[PDB]
């Protein structure tokens, strides 16, 4: 079949998704942590496609989330295991439009 992206964007995207995943188990939980990964993450996804698929959404709220914190200011135990959850939500949404 016709394969319709880019598959460095992809193997990228796809790497972005994991280290954030990771930097949250390594209890990355700061702005200044989380957001410079985040950024890069949705640029990443945008690089394969700007479609608008399942928990995309989320992920920008988290950003917004994130970038409202004060230096010192963290995300709570709790708030990482909602973002962790949310991020492979998102994943998978994204693995789905693949081909």
């Amino acid at each position: 079949h016709h394969h319709m992206f880019n598959a460095k964007y992809v193997a990228e995207a796809t790497g972005n998704f994991i280290t954030v995943m990771d930097a949250l188990k390594l209890n990355y939980n700061a702005k200044d942590q989380l957001h410079p990964l985040l950024a890069e993450l949705l640029i990443s996804i945008n690089r394969v496609t700007r479609d608008d698929f399942e928990n995309r959404s989320k992920l920008i709220d988290w950003i917004v989330r994130i970038n409202k914190l004060s230096i010192g200011d963290t995300l709570t135990e709790t708030q990482i295991r909602e973002l962790l959850f949310d991020l492979e939500l998102a994943y998978k949404s994204f693995y789905a439009l693949l081909d």
